């Protein structure tokens, strides 16, 4: 298959990021909708590279405020040598979630192939806290903090995060969906001058000119890989309700699936993160359900699945 | 009254262009909502020709995978024979379907007496599936594959469409809404050079955008009539679940008023279609009772009814 | 605190500007849900002038088929007494209604302090009907027909009324949210030559173009003093549904959360008026609270709170 439908599917059934429990089960409930399927019905080359077992660390005591430090720091060390590994072997890492704070390791393995990529980020949140500005002490809310090389000085020395070297600068990530930042993060956001497209910028530019501007700024100077780091909350929870940290008026259902259809068309979709969707979340079954269905539906049209329609190079007319 | 706001009626209760039962009750739902009082409200002509008599055809074998050819192809053609009457009696056809099927009959009868028409088709789906393509056999995704010129030759010879005239060039049409077009569709599309725009354009341009090119496109090199083809399932299952194909992330209540209200402000609405209300598919009544409005607020702002408000010829100070 | 952020709180408990009671709940319930309280944690500086008493007129004949027109005559006249008192405390007037009706008193108020004040009115409805063109005989569909200068002529000698002084001209004011105006409105807007964009023109433009005209159309010329008058039904009823006159096809959580981000941006906003939130009309307990929390949110936007984040002038890298 084109390089662009190649998949690598890592399960991260991982949730110490985050107090709230059953975001570990993710990855369970995007398999059971038939994710792999789906994406082999639109001629993609899906290889299951399972589950990562992510082993107990029993004792895991808080560094200051942040809570379960080595099991968060281990976890994303884990993922970021199964997402190398996939990297290696020439296909799109697929990291079904389990809390954010994997992207640590999703977005560290891949820069370990691919230095030169770039991050899209789609979330309602920054996710940029350093383990002193966080007021929550969840690591879910501090990934891109641990991965910019402009706050090298400013990480503390973290228990399991040793290993962890900053990859990206902040020139190279953009920021779509926000409307939930913290005092810390915003301050963070305006300082290091990253790019980003909050709700205001949506509801001004619209969603066209958002990813116009979102690839330019990207990739104007050169082609290099695109890392989307997708976060379900980061969609309105009218569409995306089973999750741990819902924020009202979010992108819509369209709005996901032309920001996904946008970086499908530049071929240049390298690593993949569908995380936070936590099935225990939900209010009635059906919710449940409607955040599968929705976090499906995103993965497919980042792998190709277009709304004004798909066909194969054969002669439909004559069969 | 205008020629903008006079209307002639058809009552098209036919089902067989699809599988699900109760599209046949969409003329009664939308007139028991009081569609043609609220019309004749809003300074409109309306005559009611009354509904179609669709007659049992009892064996209506299938042509190969295609379901009821013979009941899909007579009811056409008598919904091809009334428009056209309508059409000669100097009034805007005012289609209340029924499956979408009953097109091939809607812009054919049309065409009779407009050859020069544009079609402007708002769907979630293209139906311009041929008999060979199709998956499913239902003829109400079927349609603009009977109607286009550049598919003559590509249509095989069906029971009950032998009276059918290709009317439309494939240049003549264009698509708002699409988000589940089938392979063989996306091919049609692509190799015909159809103008359309998917839900994917919309949220690129805007609604504004999305419809200032839809009308340039149409009557750029000079006025000329328009046959709109409204499916309900082109708006968002929020606003219109009562419906057979239902498909999320679609029109929005204002993008489909948008639509209507610019297609009004041309003055060259010539033929519409309000097609696929089923009010046997709706969850709860309210979910029915929501579809029919919304169908009944889309066919008011065709004929006139603007959200910016309305007022008579008359000083209202004095 | 900073001029945008300096505020002066106005309760107006009254409903006789409409048929439908419990819109007097209005200040109780805005307060309750703790407005003082989230305004001051976004660093303004909030003086609480109390809920005004509204005594009762007995003996209160309608004019023509206008309804209780001496009660909302004399609840305009206090509001306006009230509005140019905290204007002159260098504060911007928040009132807390009520009906729209009371808009006469807060608008003549504030123009008393501020004559070359801009009405940005955020609306289902105009709210331009005269005491003779209307059919409802609901003074809440009127209160823009006393206020402006155009109009001087065509407002006959309605009892409680004789304390009025048309202030606005018709091109002061400018619409957003427009969708339900009766022919008689329609005809006014029109021969008048008034600005606005009803939902026709917000789908048409998008809320950005929407903005940029609104705020250049008033602003334009010389630096001005904003009164946004906001009814929460010129929002859909799926976020502001506990509202008397409620219309589908409204504008959506964040059209209404850009608008007021815009009008802070300038710096400008020297009134505001959080009106027609009647908690007697939420079908479930959830529909009172979804309409109450759109409209506190809605308030706390109009006085900074960005959905992009804010921060405190300190460096927080570096405490
Ligand atoms: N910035 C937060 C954090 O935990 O730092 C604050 C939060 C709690 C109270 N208000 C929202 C949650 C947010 C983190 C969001 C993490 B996520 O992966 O879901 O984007
Ligand atoms: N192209 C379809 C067909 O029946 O040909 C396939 C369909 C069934 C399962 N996937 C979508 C329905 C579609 C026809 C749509 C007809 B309608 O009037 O609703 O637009
Ligand atoms: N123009 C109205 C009026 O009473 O003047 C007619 C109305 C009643 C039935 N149809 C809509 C209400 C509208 C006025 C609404 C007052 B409000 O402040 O909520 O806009
Ligand atoms: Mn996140
Ligand atoms: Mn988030
Ligand atoms: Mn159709
Ligand atoms: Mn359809
Ligand atoms: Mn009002
Ligand atoms: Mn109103």
């Amino acid at each position: 298959s084109a390089k662009s439908r190649t998949i690598g599917i890592i399960g991260a059934p991982f949730s110490k990021g985050q107090p709230r429990g059953g975001v570990e089960e993710g990855p369970t409930v995007l398999r059971k909708a038939g994710l792999l399927e789906k994406l082999k019905e639109q001629e993609c080359d899906v290889k299951d590279y399972g589950d990562l077992p992510f082993a107990d660390i029993p004792n895991d005591s808080p560094f200051q405020i942040v809570k379960n430090p080595r099991s968060v720091g281990k976890a994303s060390e884990q993922l970021a040598g199964k997402v190398a590994e996939v990297k290696k072997n020439g296909r799109i890492s697929l990291v079904l979630g389990g809390d954010h704070s994997l992207a640590i390791g999703s977005i560290s393995g891949h820069a370990r192939v691919h230095p030169d990529l770039g991050v899209i980020w789609v979330d309602a949140h920054t996710d940029i806290n350093t383990p002193l500005t966080t007021t929550s002490g969840n690591l879910h809310g501090q990934p891109v903090s641990f991965l910019l090389k402009e706050l090298k000085g400013k990480i503390p020395d973290v228990p399991g995060f040793s290993w962890v070297t900053p990859c990206i600068s902040a020139k190279d990530i953009v920021y779509i969906g926000l409307r939930d930042v913290d005092p810390g993060e915003h301050y963070i956001l305006k300082t290091l001058g990253i790019k980003y497209f909050s709700m205001t910028e949506v509801d001004r530019l619209g969603i066209g000119k958002v990813m116009e501007e979102t690839l330019s700024y990207l990739l104007g100077r050169k082609k290099r890989p695109i890392h989307l780091s997708f976060d379900v909350d980061g969609l309105d929870p009218s569409f995306t309700p089973a999750t741990g940290t819902p924020v009202v008026g979010g992108l819509t259902y369209r709005e996901g699936l032309y920001i996904t259809e946008e970086i499908y068309k530049t071929g240049l979709l390298s690593g993949l993160d569908i995380m936070e969707v936590n099935p225990s979340l939900g209010k009635t079954p059906e919710e449940v359900t409607r955040t599968v269905n929705t976090a499906v539906a995103i993965t497919l049209a980042c792998f190709g699945l277009a709304r004004e329609g798909n066909h194969k190079p054969i002669d439909y007319l004559n069969p």
